[PDB]
């Protein structure tokens, strides 16, 4: 029922992480964008400057929501649904660890997730589905949807 209106997206990092380098946060996004442009075909742009659609950025406790974060563990991020303003926006907690290899939340696992709320997908019973409610590591050298989500994001998109 909740899908955008076009194909055509872009989306904007406001900053980086001191837990790591520029370069390794950049790469995981990218990563991110490919695994699920894969099975749709929506177009992702970056744009050099001006507000994007889906902008991304680390908060920390208290930032101005009614139910921010609940400390280090909990909501490793949120996002609000699609909409052509603030909505679609993402947040990340800062005051978590972000690592690139398999240690706390893996910054990709979280990543890849917002962007299924987005594509207007809710949470699945698939434990190997990235849309489990519940946080799990898993092998990015080959990951892809499985079929219980391909189904879902097809039917919506097509
Ligand atoms: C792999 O991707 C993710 C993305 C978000 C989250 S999460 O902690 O924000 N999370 C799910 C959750 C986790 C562990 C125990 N109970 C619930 C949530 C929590 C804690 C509160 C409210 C909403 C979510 C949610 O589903 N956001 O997408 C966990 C894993
Ligand atoms: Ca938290
Ligand atoms: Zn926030
Ligand atoms: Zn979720």
């Amino acid at each position: 029922t909740l899908k955008w209106s076009k194909m055509n997206l872009t989306y904007r990092i406001v900053n980086y992480t001191p837990d790591m380098t520029h370069s390794e946060v950049e790469k995981a996004f990218k990563k991110a964008f490919k695994v699920w442009s894969d099975v749709t075909p929506l177009n992702f742009t970056r744009l050099h400057d001006g507000i994007a659609d889906i902008m991304i950025s680390f908060g920390i406790k208290e930032h101005g929501d009614f139910y921010p974060f609940d400390g280090p563990s909990g909501l490793l991020a949120h996002a609000f649904p699609p909409g052509p303003n603030y909505g679609g926006d993402a947040h990340f907690d800062d005051d978590e660890t972000w690592t690139s290899s398999s240690k706390g939340y893996n910054l990709f696992l979280v990543a890849a997730h917002e962007f299924g709320h987005s594509l207007g997908l809710d949470h699945s019973k698939d434990p190997g589905a990235l849309m489990f409610p519940i946080y799990t590591y898993t092998g990015k050298s080959h990951f892809m949807l499985p079929d219980d989500d391909v189904q879902g994001i097809q039917s919506l998109y097509g």
